[PDB]
């Protein structure tokens, strides 16, 4: 997990774009993979915090570029690109800023039942279109082999929980990894392009028109189960309700909501194991302990 100063950032941009003038610069946000800088008022630059971050940055650029004018809501446009380095596919990248504020659940539930439904309608239209873009030209690296992932995780988990679990706990885990892997509902799906981190903080809203005016943060975008773009909004309190996601599902004409519900349940259980893995990948001891705790109950 590496760090940047403001001058390091200015320097990094100047050296590739010497004729770009930075008048103002502020940190607008930061996640696991990237720190984000608001440049002038018009641009968001992401700098990666590690190798994997950089790859996901690279992946965001290529995906934004290839869907640039293809969707019914605005989305970031790539304008500046950085360079490969030793272990980083992409030293930085610079995107247009999209006007709007996050469509928090709070902001959502304070909208009249009308503007609520329009937002649900508009989200279903964005998703339908995202999940319909033709996937044929996309390289294997831009897809998620989900069974390969669960197996990858399974191995990692054994390496890490060797010596943290009793054999009978470690077996309650084996049984979970096999209950999943012997269930085709998780893998028998029409893969398509997805946002894959589709959540209220990445949905921008125009309070003047009380309409959605943007979608951001395509770093995790990949070719995968279209259901994942609904499951990421279902969480109560943190995200929208279950009731609201049904509204979206129906404008979207999803023909099997109970399967979506089942995926959601699994996902929630599964998060303890991801916390463990990511806790170590990223160096979040707290995530690691939380994961360990939930597992022990
Ligand atoms: N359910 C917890 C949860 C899962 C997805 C994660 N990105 C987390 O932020 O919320």
């Amino acid at each position: 997990m590496r760090t940047y100063t403001f001058d390091q950032v200015e320097k990094a941009i100047e050296q590739l774009y010497p004729d770009f003038t930075i008048n103002t610069i502020q940190i607008s946000g930061k996640g696991n993979d990237c720190i984000a800088y608001e440049i002038n008022r018009d641009f968001i630059f992401k700098f990666p915090k590690h190798s994997r971050g950089s790859t996901n940055l690279f992946n965001e650029v290529n995906i934004l570029k290839r869907i640039h004018n293809k969707l019914p809501l605005p989305i970031p446009e790539v304008v500046f690109t950085g360079m490969p380095s030793e272990t980083y596919q992409m030293s930085f990248a610079g995107f247009t800023k999209i006007k709007g504020v996050p469509l928090t659940p709070l902001l959502l539930n304070n909208l009249p039942k009308q503007s609520q439904n329009q937002a649900a309608k508009d989200l279903a239209r964005f998703l339908s279109e995202l999940h319909s873009i033709n996937i044929s030209g996309f390289k294997s690296n831009l897809v998620l082999d989900f069974r390969e992932k669960i197996n990858e995780d399974n191995k990692k988990i054994k390496k890490l929980l060797s010596r943290e679990l009793k054999g009978p706990q470690m077996k309650k885990v084996d049984d979970f990894y096999r209950d999943i892997l012997e269930n085709e509902i998780y893998f028998k799906y029409y893969p398509c392009l997805i946002h894959n981190d589709f959540s209220s903080d990445h949905i921008l809203f125009d309070t003047e028109k009380n309409t959605i005016c943007g979608i951001i943060d395509f770093g995790d975008a990949a070719i995968s189960d279209p259901d994942n773009d609904f499951i990421s909004l279902m969480e109560d309190d943190e995200e929208y309700g279950m009731e609201f996601v049904s509204k979206i599902l129906n404008h979207y004409k999803h023909k099997d909501i109970p399967t979506v519900l089942e995926k959601y349940r699994m996902k929630e259980k599964y998060w303890s194991f991801e916390k463990i893995i990511y806790g170590k990948e990223y160096g979040y001891m707290d995530w690691y302990e939380e994961g360990l705790n939930e597992i022990r109950s």
